[PDB]
């Protein structure tokens, strides 16, 4: 049942640690990283959580419409702005990233010595985002400058530009 | 009970990485280093498990007979060699440095929304040391490149470089 602590650690470690200094670090980059435009990356971070605990290295790889943009500027961690591509044109930008911590699952259940199935991670993945989402809620502003992107994959096709660029619209009005 | 996946976490996206290279970036150092003097730090990893969760950003503020020496050369992750002192000389060199996850168990029981008292805090931290121990059992060649040194702390004194030159000792035979 490691979902509890994979939670716990990634709000108290990481989450409560970035997000407080979020859409300044943002604002900046949209209004004082530029003098002849001003820029339009979402005030949200956008944190992906393929239950399938797959975590590519590139999102382009993931989606070639997913395309790197630059790196949210500082005030240490690292963060990435992507816009979005629809029909070859530029729909949204915002800054990206995987939760981490479903790596740990994904290396759990390729590792023989833990009794680890894909079904055991499904079912910690997906008991990870509730404790979060939990988490998330009793936690005074930190849940509004997130949005949590839980997502499985079928067997049709799936787009994840598409299903950002959902929130990305939904949180234009 | 936060301390599974905390355990977890911490052998597969850390320690299974940084043992297995581990006692050759030691002999790099002890050998490879200098040509006037071989090294003599010690061949295994010791982790700090206090139950405290106290974890001081410099062991000399924890006791100053622990001073820096060198980071461990590479070959990307930082480690750091110490020297121990007893009656004002070196008694021994080893890699050092605490369990980083008991921070997050610390900080837990500084916020508020998560009721976590300090009767928590050890009772998860002694559970995390078990379950690591576990872990590490059942991990092949792993459990022997490093060595846990768990403690608490009463209301005498404690040293933890004699604690840690137990082991720097009770190791040389």
């Amino acid at each position: 049942n490691v979902a509890h602590g994979l939670a716990w650690s990634y709000y108290i470690g990481y989450l409560r640690l970035i997000l407080p200094e979020l859409q300044a670090r943002i604002r900046t980059y949209n209004q004082h990283y530029n003098n002849l435009l001003r820029g339009a990356v979402s005030q949200r971070l956008y944190i992906l959580l393929p239950l399938d605990c797959g975590v590519p290295d590139n999102l382009s790889m993931a989606d070639p419409n997913i395309r790197f943009l630059d790196k949210l500027p500082q005030q240490v961690y690292s963060n990435s702005i992507y816009e979005l591509l629809e029909n070859g044109q530029r729909a949204g930008t915002c800054v990206l990233e995987y939760a981490t911590p479903l790596q740990t699952l994904f290396a759990m259940s390729q590792y023989s010595q833990a009794g680890f199935s894909r079904e055991d991670r499904l079912e910690q993945a997906k008991l990870f985002c509730r404790t979060l989402e939990d988490i998330l809620a009793d936690a005074p502003e930190s849940q509004n400058n997130c949005r949590l992107i839980a997502y499985q994959e079928p067997d049709s096709s799936f787009s994840l530009s598409q299903e950002v660029l959902r929130h990305l619209r939904q949180e234009e009005k």
